[PDB]
DNA sequence: GCACGTAGGACAGC
DNA sequence: CTGTCCTACGTGCCA
């Protein structure tokens, strides 16, 4: 009866490496989400901010962006918004690339009820706001659960870190925020889902690898964004989906042997899309390696002139 | 029965001395024009290109031009421009912010007939090409006349400085443009109407003063945009008529010695808005001047330690 | 006090041209280290054959300079002999043992080592030839003149004692002096045993060189002595020996199906891919080539034969 | 001749080459290599880029790995950092051989990318890659370019490589002349002559060999000598009058055509002339071969042809 | 003694800095006090480095002053050895030196000469100043004097250049380029250098004045006038060789920045012996108050700040 | 015989280089150790120069060398040299010196009064150096203290570097009749032969030892360019008594190429000179191409080329 | 399909 | 008894 989205950080724009390649694996990954959102049809898609990297971001980004904001709010999909960190104006006057979807989206910085079919489900949220305004937030926030309290379905959307989650920085701790069915976060890169308070906290986590640790998460988490469905009184894991996006394959390496070579060639040859190499290789396998350059994206190994006596236990 | 509308060189979101005022002069100077154009509602509006200052132009600037378009486009204006030097991607790929306008708007690089009451009268244009591609355009050039061959009414529209109107650079001679009946022309940011080969020539010239020279030329010819008619079958000086824009005034001062003090507040009281300030100040008089600092925009004059 | 007896590790030696096999011995090498370093003895007394050639491989030499560095960047003072292989023949040429002076002792010739918190003695030069018997024993003697006046005494060596090998050897037993350990090499099978009131040993070689070494790896096993010398005396009962893992090899006679099943079963009960060696009748060679990918290399030869 | 920058332009030293199977062949190659390290560090320039080829062989014999460790420690602590690409000698064969440039990890950088290096007060961009084989200069030619992609906004940039280039060395070569982008100098080897002269909008360089390595460098011996080059590189463009080119002593060879009592006594005085033991080649006619055999002790060794033809051979003047 | 010579080069002759007449006269007046000392000493043979002249065209005076010198010098029957410095070097083929003009007191090295003196038989060869491009040229110059005196004991070479450890920028010949000579007669560099070198000894005279603004204080340190060997002996080494130096003009250093700094500045110019140069960095503040000493002083061209 | 000879030459103005050509440098110094070569042929007994030996007050090295090779060469065979400073050896700045100074050894520089004994008479000599018209006062002042000390002898000769009135209109220094009565003027400052009798005695004027001005060549065909040999033997001296030198020196051809005959003469005339010519005048820019064909014959062409058509017809 | 080096076996010793 | 032959085969270049 009910069904809804929590997507964040896309970071559309994002130029890794300089890479030309890369700067079109973004959009990629962003618009495939966009089309899988579109396949779902979900009542609500709530967007955790940074889906712009950069505040004055590139015409071909807001061109897709408004894109596919457009296209939702054409399928009756509502969108809710809050200001990430990147999204957020510092020149006073100057005004958020979100902005431009003023027409599509709800941009968030208060409360809100929305009536879904046949329900009637209460939102909140805010924009990205530092550590040093901590203070302002906690009055901001009791107030939200100030007009929360009646209501059966809660949901609270921010764009910050919470300390067990982002060991330093973060901006709020976890017993700051109050109880929600729903907490949908996203200033953190890596997939987060799990109970908290008497609800359950999540962070959707980037839609591409971004950032230089994201590595691990991509194998053992996926990169996406989730599917919850809300459609009971109660909501539990159990009723949330994570939808997984292919995108730009890592493969890491640690080339000292003729094995690791190998593994490292049957990794490489795996891959569905041309691959960026990570890791280290010895020096005496790198021509050795340079053989693979038509089969992969780029090489961004450190290069080992180091002689290991290193033996297993 | 016609007229239409010739305008360039907006320069959105161009943010002279860094000053968060200049860039909302530009804006303001530019939606005056729209509020302008709107209270004339003329056929077509022909835009000569450098809309954006920029190739990624501030949001704000995106947005002032989105709903400008939208505005116009709402009224039932067809509105063409031609990419300018700035609005030029350099990187494959790179898109241009007027793409963001592709909605309201027809970019030119080519030919197309619009049907006018109850004339039928053919446009073509095509984006800022370097010098170094003069030869590329010339082809493209040659090939415009000829589709337009049979027609009795036709505008070109281009960016590119032509060689009589600015010495060095320039991307063609003047000699190089084709037969036309008006010349819809942007990147001289002075305003320029004359006749040429067997019609008339035009650059609307930039709607703000962008570098500080252009000051003068505020004062000479005034800033704005033509409107031209086209309701005969012949066009003239006649039947254009200039549309001026207020923008922020400069005031140049030397001051060394008495006279040319007072003449400099004589001619700051003479502003209608707080001007920008340039020139020489003598050392000695420095702090005389910076009495009035709340009553200037902004002092980018030089000090004199001797005359 | 403690210390370490290694000797014959025959880095860069590629057996059978195989890059696995030169491998194998860089590995146990590597391994004896680790181990050596994970006991952190005192001394460290090496007995010759390190390297193989004399022109190693690059590769050998690397790993050699970084093991011997990593010992003495331990505090472990070590000491070598040159052995067969790391001795120069043209008049010029110099031994790849040369490459760490900075980390050993070579020796030829006496030294004393004073540890925490004792004083000991030890002497002993590079690897001769029969031709120089007479020479080295006037070397012996000038040790054991040297040595008379010192309580632990130590001789190293890297010969072959006539008892201890039938055909060749380079010393009498009744040609070396008294010592309390006889640190030697150039014997690859282990060899320890009370001798001259004092104890000789062989450290025997760190992986399998010759396809003779096969059994003595199984029955005796491979790798190094540890002796400790603590005490004013020392006996067999303080000499720990450290294995290592290394290559296995199996002898095959294959001329009917028990043979067969002898030989599969062998091969599948070996934990490292196994080297294959003897005879196997013509008729049976398509049928044993199923098992390439369980074996390293197959140096049997085939039998036309009745 | 001073300066913010200066650097030394070396390489083909080919350590532990043993030609004609002489000992003392052997000997030259280690005592000119060392020669030159001595006369670089009375020079102490700031770079010493050597292009490959140090070592003649992959497993090279100790004395060479001692004298070449030795040579680039002694140059590394004297703070001159050196920057070295691999030649066709160096380069491994079978998967997870080592080069022996490895050896010189610690006191040699080994290119195969690009690095921008800080000097005193300036900053200067120099690549280079180990060697390529003619098979792979596609592959060779993606690499370069990105190359000139990454120097494009530098000012002083420097390419390090170990190939032969068209004109310089008609067949074989490995890379077309315009295969190169604009670099300030082109620190080249493996042509063993010195070769220096201006290329596109800079200075293209042979370092050339250290020693004889193979019978034909005999001329180009003679005519320009052998040893290293010194380039300063202290103003903002270089000329060839900014690069000095150090000489070295080395193996003398004469080149012999006996025929006469003439060419018999030239020969005899250029080898009594000689410091060193020569090894004498060429022609030397039959009927004055017994009569050169009085000079072995003279003689590194001799290998020249015998000519027994008589011939009626006469000059105009 | 039996035997002795002396090594002077760098006179600069005709110098006339900052375009005074005082100035130009100090250089001649040391030259003439170099030469008056030479005479004092009465050596066997007198080796000059080149930079005798400022120009190939130099004013008639130094020329009138020089002539005069050597005249004086070879009525004595004391042979003296000159090479062509960089200033003294022609441009158009046809353009002569204006050492040529010496010819009749003075041996012009281009090559190899034997002197016989008393009571020894000794080998000098030299060249004149080579330019850095032809570098080449000078060495095969250099590897044939070396040929030449192999056989030879005792033998001189004069050069005038500037050798790669001596002089970081720039120079014309490294250090290794050399070949092993007995003295190493040289010039170009304006500060005094003597020191062993190869199987020998290497020295440069230095300026007999303070040509530019730096050579101030190395007069102090290594004193400036000429070399005076001996090599009477067997042997040669620093124990037989005396160095005259010779009393020139006084420089003064100034940083008047306080009160104090400027009673230094008037404590260093007061100890002035000889009508002083004034130079260096004066404040704002404290320009007029020496103007009442100015007349007590040669001339004020410190910075202008 | 005889018991005296002497010679009088001026104005080579050693060093000069005209057109800015070596060849004409050259041929300056050619010409000058010409004239010494002839004058140690000669062997006289004095020589008298009346200034202007250099062209300049710091001349060229070579210059030097030339110079002070010639005159130590007349020093030596026992011929005395008097000089007097021209208007280009005359220095400017106070403490500037002469080139003449570096010549000091073989020749005496003139200021005042010297009596030399010949064999076996004893004659006066008095000279001094170039002054301006502005100094004339001072000059005439002089030379009543030459006429003075001379009025007791019967052979006195007057040296001086000037321009008379008469001999040159404008500009000179003094006046005729502004110099007494000497036996010999020896003159210098311009560069014409003269010679005449003159206030009972005879005045000369040297003239330059090559063409210095672009005029001077048929000065040189009609008159000859060189130095003069006088002897005076007897007490009176005559033109009898001397001998004209002449030198060969640079032809110089003048042409005036306007038609087909201007051209063939011109053709003519340079095919006719000994040595490579200076070519000057006018040639007409339609013959310009035709007379590049004499390249190879000419040393250098200084003549305007003229477009204009003119209508020059007398 | 080729080439190349290393290993490995053997034969020559003044 | 070092030296060097010969043959055999692993491994990589390649077509
Ligand atoms: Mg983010
Ligand atoms: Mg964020
Ligand atoms: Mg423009
Ligand atoms: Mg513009
Ligand atoms: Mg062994
Ligand atoms: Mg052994
Ligand atoms: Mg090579
Ligand atoms: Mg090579
Ligand atoms: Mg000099
Ligand atoms: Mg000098
Ligand atoms: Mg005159
Ligand atoms: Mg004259």
């Amino acid at each position: 009866h009910m069904m809804f989205v929590h997507i964040a950080d896309n970071h559309l724009g994002y130029r890794q490496y300089n890479l030309d390649d890369r700067e079109k694996d973004i959009y990629d990954s962003f618009k495939l989400c966009i089309k899988k959102i579109l396949e779902i049809k979900p009542d609500v898609v709530l967007h955790s901010g940074d889906l712009f990297n950069d505040l004055r971001p590139p015409v071909k980004a807001l061109r897709i962006a408004m894109q596919a904001f457009k296209k939702l709010h054409e399928n009756n999909i509502k969108v809710y918004i809050v200001a990430g960190n990147h999204e957020m104006p510092r020149r006073l006057g100057e005004e958020s690339p979100l902005a431009l979807l003023k027409d599509y989206v709800k941009i968030l910085d208060g409360k809100d009820v929305i009536n879904v079919n046949g329900e009637e489900i209460f939102i909140c949220g805010t924009y990205y706001h530092k550590k040093s305004k901590r203070e302002e937030m906690l009055d901001k926030l009791k107030n939200f659960e100030s007009e929360a309290k009646n209501y059966k379905k809660k949901i609270l959307m921010l764009h910050q870190g919470i300390n067990p989650y982002i060991p330093l920085d973060y901006e709020l701790e976890h017993f700051d925020l109050p109880k929600f069915s729903y907490y949908a976060l996203g200033h953190i890169h890596k997939r987060i889902l799990e109970r908290f308070n008497d609800g359950i906290l999540a962070y959707s986590g980037s839609t591409e690898i971004i950032y230089r640790n994201e590595y691990e998460d991509y194998k053992k988490e996926g990169k996406g964004f989730y599917l919850v469905d809300f459609s009971g009184n109660d909501l539990d894991i159990s009723d949330i989906e994570k939808i997984d996006i292919e995108c730009r394959e890592f493969v890491e390496v640690n080339i000292k042997d003729k094995k690791s070579f190998n593994e490292a060639v049957n990794k490489i040859e795996r891959c569905k899309n041309k691959p960026v190499v990570f890791g280290k290789i010895k020096r005496e396998f790198k021509p050795w390696f340079d053989t693979l350059k038509d089969k992969i994206l780029i090489n961004k190994a450190i290069i080992v002139d180091d002689e290991f006596i290193d033996m297993p236990d």
